[PDB]
């Protein structure tokens, strides 16, 4: 009797999503005072559940430009899927993370380095025409983050089709 604003999903796991306002990791001020957090809560199947029982609360996502997300093509794919759902007082305050991820970036989550706690990266992307909002869970970890860091480093190489 608690979070059932879903129909066709189970409540697994919500926490607060905090995220600064940077146009992309290679600016040289990524680093802002800045720090918009808001509510986001996971969803899963119908009695399916993850891994959350000491799981951090604050996460800390990342705006990322989605024409890097190319590298990770068949590492995106093969990664799990949930429901996300943002449940906040303020409009505006809301309003200003659509104009982000609506114009087509992807979400890079982390988890915090302070507790000793499985380090793990979400992804998060934006549904429009739906109002929803879709949580990527790639299996390997290890293999994104590297990627998702490379990505920028090719940014030197180019091509025409």
């Amino acid at each position: 009797m608690g979070q059932q604003s879903v129909s066709n999903k189970l409540l697994a796991w919500s926490g607060v999503l905090e995220w600064q306002e940077k146009p992309k990791p290679a600016s040289v001020d990524a680093n802002t005072k800045l720090t918009r957090s808001l509510p986001c809560q996971v969803y899963v199947n119908h009695g399916e559940n993850l891994k959350t029982e000491q799981w951090p609360q604050k996460l800390i996502m990342q705006l990322i430009p989605q024409q890097l997300l190319t590298t990770l093509g068949p590492l995106f794919r093969n990664s799990r899927m949930v429901q996300f759902h943002f449940t906040n007082k303020d409009l505006e305050s809301l309003k200003g993370l659509y104009r982000i991820m609506g114009n087509g970036f992807a979400g890079c989550v982390h988890f915090p380095h302070t507790a000793p706690c499985e380090v793990r990266v979400l992804m998060l992307l934006y549904s429009s025409k739906k109002k929803i909002f879709m949580g990527l869970i790639p299996y390997d970890q290890s293999g994104f983050v590297n990627g998702i860091r490379q990505v920028i480093t090719n940014h030197k190489q180019v091509q025409l089709e």
